[PDB]
């Protein structure tokens, strides 16, 4: 164990928890992405998501933060089924809500009023193939003011997605209901594929911690694979390749990195783990962030096949004329980047 790797890893921490500390808003928000002249800014969503990922921190400031985000989310109270979304502007969705809950079981109010009222909504977006679709058609339809979108199909954005099932299934109450979808989505190479993220990483590492958390013997050997394929991600220097990013990206790597926490035996899974915790410390900026990486896709509204859309470009490199559909955003911020990174790094430490 080398001590000085150790030690690195709290500066590493401590510096990205101060940066995202002070990347709060006004009120206390976490804020990320943006839909220009349209959405606009990601807050419930982001807020949640962050405070789930820092809730591995032992900090006092830190708990007092996430209570903060909690108390935030509760005043976000405007929309008739208790739900949560993308900020206030949007209606609910199931990915928003399912990390409000996980936030709130680390804060002591998964038995709130509020709580029990979004758990209860979130049942409505169950669908006949035992997933968790995003959106209710009709109020996804209601916020949508595009003419060429107005008598399209919305049984994309209404399906089941996996990668927000995978997320959804890190609650208790849904684990069990969630379990088959999950399994019998699992690809033949041990991944898993998500509708909004490009980074399979993310959907597979989030279904593998599911099925991980059932505890179900049945479950192990796809954990395994799901671990196999993580293992082959991940690059002998330590990071998920990607077109995008073909010397890194953080976000992956990150997510790869919890994925591989499944695995505490295998010693090639240890020194990948070793591997990614280095190049991930090398790779952290002076201002304790990561480099953005966490693409969020824009599928059609009708498109229930996004990884067999060969057209993804990037939003922010479009010329001229250009829409949200087919495109990839970021968070410009790099908070949400970064809240996952963190998390990773603090997971990990205890397995070098
Ligand atoms: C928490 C989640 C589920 C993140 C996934 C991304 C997501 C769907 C964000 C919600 C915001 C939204 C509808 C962006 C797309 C869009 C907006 C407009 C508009 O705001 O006018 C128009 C579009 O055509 C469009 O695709
Ligand atoms: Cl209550
Ligand atoms: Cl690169
Ligand atoms: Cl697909
Ligand atoms: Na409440
Ligand atoms: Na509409």
């Amino acid at each position: 164990l080398l001590y000085p790797k150790l030690n690195q890893l709290s500066n590493s921490i401590n510096a990205a928890v101060a940066f995202l500390l002070e990347a709060r808003n006004l009120e206390g928000w976490w804020q990320d992405f943006n839909f220009p002249q349209a959405a606009s800014i990601g807050d419930e969503w982001v807020t949640a998501y962050v405070g789930t990922m820092l809730a591995t921190l032992p900090y006092a400031h830190v708990h007092e933060a996430l209570m903060q985000a909690w108390e935030l989310l509760k005043i976000r109270d405007h929309r008739p089924t208790g739900e949560w979304g993308y900020n206030y502007i949007l209606c609910g969705d199931a990915d928003t809500t399912g990390w409000a809950l996980q936030l709130a079981a680390a804060v002591g109010a998964s038995d709130s009023e509020r709580a029990q009222q979004a758990r209860a909504a979130l049942a409505t977006h169950l669908q006949p193939n035992g997933g968790i679709a995003t959106f209710a058609e009709e109020s996804i339809r209601a916020y949508i003011k595009v003419p060429d979108l107005a008598n399209v199909s919305f049984q994309g954005w209404c399906g089941a997605h996996t990668c927000v099932s995978a997320a959804v299934a890190a609650l208790p109450e849904f684990r069990s209901r969630l379990h088959d979808y999950l399994r019998v989505t699992q690809t033949s190479q041990g991944n898993w594929e998500g509708y909004w993220w490009s980074d399979h990483e993310y959907t597979t590492a989030l279904t593998a911690e599911a099925l991980a958390a059932g505890g179900q013997a049945a479950d192990q050997p796809s954990i395994e694979q799901a671990v196999a394929w993580g293992l082959k991600r991940l690059c002998p220097q330590g990071f998920v390749a990607t077109s995008k990013h073909p010397n890194g990206s953080t976000f992956a790597t990150a997510w790869c990195l919890r994925l591989l926490l499944l695995n505490t035996v295998d010693a090639e899974v240890k020194a990948a783990r070793a591997a990614a915790i280095g190049w991930l410390l090398e790779q952290q900026r002076p201002n304790g962030s990561w480099v953005s990486s966490a693409y969020l896709r824009i599928p059609y509204p009708f498109d229930r096949n996004p990884n067999q859309f060969p057209h993804w470009r990037y939003y922010d490199e479009i010329e001229g004329d250009k829409r949200f559909e087919g495109s990839i955003i970021f968070d410009h911020n790099s908070i949400f980047t970064t809240a996952t990174v963190v998390n990773s790094l603090v997971k990990a430490a205890p397995m070098l």
